[PDB]
């Protein structure tokens, strides 16, 4: 058991109507991740990620300079970056 840490995210850029949520439920379960991924009413992608540090640092990666292939990404806003007694997921969930 690793140091497991939790972080929100929040996507500005081409992100809507690129499919975007889909990759990003793939991207995130690839990498042995947990959390959630969202269209919010700003037309941002929010969501949070759980896991071992380096998988999460790689999946904030992703979320600077890709996500899906048709997004492009003007800012990735992390925050909320914490440590973690446990997972508070059990899996990858698209909830909006």
């Amino acid at each position: 058991g690793n140091t497991l840490i939790s972080v929100d995210y929040e996507i500005f850029g081409k992100v809507q109507g690129v499919f975007f949520r889909k990759h990003t439920q793939a991207e995130g379960k690839k990498l042995g991740l947990v959390g959630w991924v969202q269209n919010t009413d700003r037309g941002t992608v929010q969501g949070q990620l759980q896991g071992p540090i380096s998988k999460v640092r790689h999946m904030q990666e992703w979320l600077e300079t890709r996500g899906s292939p048709k997004s492009h990404i003007d800012k990735a806003n992390f925050n909320n970056e914490k440590v973690i007694l446990k997972l508070d997921y059990s899996d990858f969930q698209i909830v909006g």
